[PDB]
């Protein structure tokens, strides 16, 4: 089919602009000289609008139309690809190209601005951009339109189907189960010694471990690389180039470990999406939610599984000797999985983690129903952390400025971490049927069985299935919170109670 | 509105260049080998994207409309359009589909080249060197030429330079160098060069390179230093000119002169009139003029023994065991040693030109179809014997030595000699306004020298042509005499 090839040719063209775009973003987070900032933001905006144009072009629209009528004579991937392109057409089409362009430029600038604001713990430096980033999104919500809550317009950008109504009901149950559970954890003298955790752990050695764990867990270094960054992230330049980045803290080796493993999650996913889909519309994660189910599956359902540490603790002890000298493997894991309310989401424990997502969800729900101004955000932010965690951020760096998501314009994203955590919980239990020897594998430092399970259930499909079908097909039951609640509940009732 | 729409196309090209530059730089500093293929494609798409703007019909329309209206355009705009017209006319002779696959080939070929050099295996790079040469022979056809077919490629870098010109030009060089080296190779004055090949800790070298970069004027808020196989300097945008180097713990010289050399390109790129930023004119006047700046920094500063007066203290403290009880005097005497060798990039001042000539003739033979790919390693090793009296034992130190070809840079090499000549001329003339030059180096005060180079060379960007740059700066067109005298004198006082 000629029209088909002209269609995929265009996507593959977009594919290349994407690599250039992702590299520029990655380069900006790994050393790009500040003097080049302005032109760098300009170029990212140009190549982004290029992609935008190829997707909003009359020709693209004609190719879609034609291919829809001949829908039956086409293969599965082609059908899904055109339906996907059709939505992206109708969707972008609602936005003035001149606006998308300056927005993209603003994001590139806002993020560099943000990186500085956070490093200095300066809200006022970021504030100006935050106001615009939002002002743009409010406007975009108008252009796309919505059915219930205007915030759904943004939620739909990451989890098609997830609405404010659906989330309220679900975050309700999480509160109902986590908060009281976290109170019990707080009301006990079972607090495990964690003194050895906050000691000095030489950076150079943490770097060795992160690289090591990556190799161990299955991250392909021939198709990736590890580098340092203020805020860890994983990006896909092209199917053969999926990079991850982490952050080291000599007073908490944990941050790098779980951050690296977290990112390793996304990477593994990306490094296993069917190669046939490469260069196309469907070579991407099913949704942030399903993507986060992979990062969280690795970080939490492996990295935070005590058997995962049996074989590796020997190394950790040798990397920073004086610190873990005479610390029991048993004490070590108990120290790692210490649950207690803290300020940083990225570094929070498994039990208190969901609350962070909830806090962000609600603040955003407010920002887009015009209930809060940029000026009162820090105050609103701090209040929520008190309501759900009983602690109040004292600095901007550990407060509102903590995450990069807003700086990049990613509003409506955060809830996907919650969902992702739920998906991970559900995938984990169902995986036990096929791999009962799970904990045994971790102790043997054997991860291909687990990885393979995920590749066939999630990875490989890429965007050939939607989240709903991904989970129903893998566990044979739609997304159900009970699993996460049971996992968490059962796990933190034994460590403390 | 025409002039505006015109510069708007140029700025549009400028952002594609950053993207391309970055993709290139990234592929030389870490990019995963599995994204190798698609990386080539993206460079190709983005490169062809720039090509299409320069060859578009609307661009040609804007070109003509501004020419009619010429006399009313500004000096910058005039030159901007003259350049746009040259590239339009030049690129229009090449089939788009072909430039695209050619760009993709260079990207893939350079990747294959890094590996071939690493494994010292020519067979791995041969399949590519075959295609690169083919495309270009074919390009000579499209562009056309007058005297020698190689003239079409030489024109890509040094407009106005031809085989006739270079033959005569190099002829005088061989004549002055060859006998001069015999002498140096024939004297019991061989400076002691034992402490050089000692072990110099890589991590320490890196500190020095960063130190010298700061000293010589490189702006780190506008750039960065990173490692690579083959050092180079690139401009992503006016405020992002990066430089790379290569550390050898068994000869610190490689990283030092390598960095300072790249610093030259950078100090230049970082001083082109900002007004030309985002345009057609914000670049080097030509490869020769660029190599004139890198070579001025590398040789006329780095190799002027006075340069080491203020820094020799640091070199000793970085690797104390190595330079323990070695006189500053003996140091500079060893640094500027002159013995025939295999690697151009590391070759000494006296023998450097011979390396360029060897490549000049080889390339000349290549495009006049007087040699096949299969026979190049042979011919190459022969010339290295013909001019240096030594034969490469591995293709790594032989024909795989430099990257240029893998990158599709044929007709580029001569520009190093022209730059070296330009440097020699700029130098002697600079002595007129700066006699205390050697005094400045002893104090490590370079601002006087940089500012001179900036007013005479950098600031202009592409506003002036090389012929214009040199005439305006020295008062006379280019002249080999300055380089011959400089080398003649300098290396006669060392050994003879
Ligand atoms: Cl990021
Ligand atoms: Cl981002
Ligand atoms: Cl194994
Ligand atoms: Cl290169
Ligand atoms: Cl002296
Ligand atoms: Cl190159
Ligand atoms: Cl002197
Ligand atoms: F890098
Ligand atoms: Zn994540
Ligand atoms: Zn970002
Ligand atoms: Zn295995
Ligand atoms: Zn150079
Ligand atoms: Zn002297
Ligand atoms: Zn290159
Ligand atoms: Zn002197």
């Amino acid at each position: 089919h000629t029209y088909e090839k002209e269609f995929f040719d265009l996507l593959k063209r977009i594919s290349h602009y994407s690599e250039a775009v992702a590299l520029m973003h990655w380069d900006s987070r790994t050393g790009a000289p500040k003097n080049g900032s302005e032109d760098r933001a300009e170029s990212i905006g140009q190549l982004s609008t290029d992609i935008f144009n190829i997707q909003t072009s009359d020709r693209m629209k004609e190719l879609i139309d034609v291919l829809y009528e001949r829908f039956d004579d086409l293969s599965e991937d082609t059908k899904k690809a055109v339906e996907l392109a059709k939505k992206e057409y109708e969707e972008n089409k609602k936005i003035p190209e001149a606006e998308y362009k300056e927005y993209v430029i603003l994001c590139s600038k806002a993020e560099t601005a943000w990186e500085e604001a956070k490093g200095k713990s300066d809200f006022s430096l970021f504030s100006p951009y935050l106001e615009q980033l939002i002002e743009f999104n409010k406007r975009f919500i108008t252009y796309w339109g919505y059915q219930e809550h205007p915030y759904d317009a943004l939620l739909d950008l990451f989890e098609p189907g997830v609405t404010v109504k659906v989330l309220d009901q679900l975050f309700a149950e999480l509160k109902e189960a986590i908060i009281p559970l976290v109170k019990q954890v707080t009301a006990s003298g079972n607090k495990p010694d964690t003194s050895f955790i906050t000691k000095a752990f030489p950076k150079e050695k943490q770097k060795e471990l992160s690289l090591y764990f990556l190799q161990e867990l299955g991250y392909d270094f021939d198709g990736g690389r590890l580098d340092e960054t203020v805020h860890p992230f994983a990006t896909t330049l092209n199917r053969g180039d999926v990079r991850v980045t982490t952050r080291y803290d000599e007073k908490d080796f944990r941050t790098a470990i779980f951050g690296t493993i977290h990112e390793c999650g996304h990477a593994i996913y990306e490094q296993n999406i069917d190669e046939a889909l490469s260069g196309t519309n469907l070579s991407d994660g099913a949704s942030m939610g399903i993507h986060e189910s992979q990062s969280l599956f690795y970080e939490n359902f492996i990295g935070r599984n005590k058997h995962f540490w049996t074989p590796y603790y020997k190394k950790i002890q040798e990397a920073s000797p004086v610190q873990f000298k005479d610390i029991s493997l048993d004490d070590f894991v108990r120290a790692i999985n210490e649950s207690k309310p803290s300020f940083i989401r990225v570094e929070a424990d498994e039990l208190t983690y969901p609350l962070h997502i909830i806090i962000r969800y609600e603040i955003e729900k407010a920002i887009f129903s015009n209930e809060v101004s940029v000026e009162d955000l820090p105050s609103l932010w701090n209040q929520k952390y008190q309501d759900y965690l009983g602690i109040t951020p004292q600095t901007d760096a550990e407060g509102i400025l903590q995450d990069v998501h807003w700086a990049g314009g990613d509003f409506g994203y955060f809830p996907s971490y919650a969902l992702g955590y739920m998906y991970a919980a559900q995938l984990k239990q169902k995986m036990l049927e096929d791999l009962p020897e799970f904990d045994a594998l971790l102790e043997r430092g054997e991860f291909h069985p687990i990885k393979q399970w995920l590749t066939e259930k999630v990875h490989i499909h890429g965007k050939r299935k939607k989240p709903l079908d991904i989970i129903k097909d893998a566990t044979g039951e739609e997304l159900n919170v009970r699993y996460l609640i049971d996992y968490l509940s059962n796990k933190y009732s034994n460590l403390y109670l």
